[PDB]
């Protein structure tokens, strides 16, 4: 049938795959050498961690990789109980705990101007222009009308796991009226306990023999022409596809979902003719940033059995202080925390521009650093050091330059629908998570648009012999 290429072998480029392949001559290109782009389950400290994608983000019945993962039998019946479905020990840099009562009341504070975000929902001539600026203001607000410095220090570490869930350096990157756009389904977040990639490997598996091709990555797609095939008679197609290796694969159409930090670094080398102006300025304008993860073995456990997050306040901070672009005293004052990993293995995560600092330092000096700040933060001198470290790089990795997309200051939900813009004809169609305008940042909404641009082109496949229909 029509030839198509995926570039891209994470979940978006799978799932256009799976739904085009159940008759197309269709391939799919990926860079690295195995398939899950941002789903990287690595085998490590005898057991499995996450470099990437980690939970199901609201594991329910309108959640697609709830579905697949529930058909492939990657839950248990903890995450796949109705229950769950219809859904920590804090340290203070000082080396002493936070009250839970003082944490409870902060959270409540934080997480009720975030949702006072959505009064911004539509508006064209936002007072600010950031999600951070309207935090800020409204936390001044409230300090002026109230152990301050604690209560600060608190909303710091706040506004901390907020970058990492918009995948920020700062919230003050962050558009304000585009903010609410975004969607949580309901559930309880949950691991897959084998790993997310096992998701991605059964896609995989269930499309004909041979359809993944890796270490093939695409170096520019050659668009709006008219190109022979090398085999005589030379059939015609609007797409040439050249890879870094040399080859020429010609295509009807070809379906992109590389990283929008790809993008941003390769648009004007990947496309031949150039991408139409709106389309290049919504790449350009939308946020893609870093958030990592930093696992660290030990031999003992040096926490509760029962503790989950080692949650840390870094003492004498203040979002007041902060503005976009500043960092932190030292890079390390960014982290979050620690997930204690269901061995004793913690998990570390930092977003930002400390972020890619850690990612440029050794894995000797990540170790070594972070073992000092659990001395100090857990106030025992006398912690044994870590064992081993494995840490994710992801704003390092050429295919990706970052973790995941934000609708950044300056752009808006409507960059997302441009980024799902087809080119014309279908030449080229756009999925990846960076397409989707309300489930951005996630492997569901990558997925889902994997599926919208099959349908997309089935579409188009099945009007064709209306072309040859006569009206008399
Ligand atoms: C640290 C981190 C934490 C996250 N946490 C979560 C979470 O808990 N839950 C969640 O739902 N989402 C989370 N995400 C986001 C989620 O992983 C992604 O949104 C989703 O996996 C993206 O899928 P995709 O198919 O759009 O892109 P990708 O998975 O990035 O796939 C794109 C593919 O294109 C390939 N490629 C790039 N350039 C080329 C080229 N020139 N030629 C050929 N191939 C190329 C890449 O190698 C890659 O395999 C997280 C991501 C990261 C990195």
């Amino acid at each position: 049938g029509p030839r198509v290429l995926v570039v891209g072998s994470g979940i978006a480029g799978l799932g256009a795959a799976q739904k085009l392949c159940s008759a197309p001559h269709l391939r799919v290109l990926e860079a690295t050498a195995s398939a899950g782009g941002r789903i990287r389950s690595e085998r490590c400290f005898g057991g499995v961690v996450e470099l990437g994608a980690h939970w199901i983000h609201g594991p329910s019945q309108d959640n697609p990789v709830f579905q697949l993962a529930a058909e492939f039998g990657l839950l248990g019946e903890k995450e796949l109980s109705e229950e769950n479905q219809l859904v920590s020990m804090i340290w203070s840099s000082s080396g002493t705990s936070v009250s839970l009562e003082l944490m409870t009341e902060m959270a409540r504070l934080f997480y009720g101007l975030i949702e006072r975000t959505r009064e911004f929902l539509n508006e064209s001539e936002t007072p600010m222009a950031s999600v951070g600026e309207f935090l800020k203001k409204e936390i001044s607000q409230q300090v002026a009308s109230w152990t301050r410095k604690r209560k600060l220090a608190i909303l710091n570490t706040f506004f901390n796991i907020e970058c990492c869930v918009s995948g920020t350096h700062s919230m003050d990157l962050v558009a304000l009226a585009p903010f609410g756009e975004y969607t949580v389904l309901p559930g309880l977040d949950c691991i897959l306990a084998g790993g997310y990639q096992g998701l991605t490997d059964r896609i995989l598996a269930s499309l004909p023999k041979d359809t993944v091709a890796f270490d093939k990555p695409v170096k520019t797609i050659h668009w709006n022409g008219s190109f022979q095939e090398a085999a005589f008679p030379g059939e015609t197609f609007p797409v040439l596809v050249e890879c870094e290796d040399g080859a020429r694969l010609p295509a009807h159409h070809v379906i992109v979902t590389v990283p929008l930090g790809f993008l941003k670094e390769h648009q004007d080398t990947f496309f031949e003719p150039p991408l139409p102006a709106k389309k290049a300025e919504a790449i350009k304008k939308l946020g893609f940033g870093t958030n990592n993860k930093i696992f660290l073995e030990f031999e003992e456990p040096f926490w509760e059995p029962d503790c989950q997050f080692i949650q840390v306040v870094w003492e004498d901070t203040s979002p007041l202080q902060d503005t976009a672009l500043s960092l932190q005293d030292t890079w390390f004052k960014k982290l979050i925390g620690f997930l204690v990993q269901p061995s004793h293995v913690l998990c570390g995560f930092i977003a930002g521009l400390e972020s890619e600092f850690m990612e440029t330092l050794s894995d000797e000096e990540v170790l070594l650093s972070l073992t000092q700040v659990l001395r100090r933060v857990t106030g025992n001198p006398q912690l044994p050091a870590a064992k081993s470290v494995r840490r994710s790089q992801w704003h390092s990795a050429p295919y990706t330059r970052g973790s995941y997309s934000y609708v950044a200051v300056g752009s808006t939900g409507d960059d997302l629908d441009l980024m799902a813009q087809p080119l014309p004809g279908l030449q080229v169609l756009f999925a990846g998570e960076a397409t989707h305008r309300t489930f951005y940042s996630t492997t569901h909404g990558a997925l889902l648009s994997g599926w919208r641009e099959a349908d997309r082109l089935v579409s188009l496949w099945d009007s064709q012999v209306e072309q040859s229909r006569p009206r008399l």
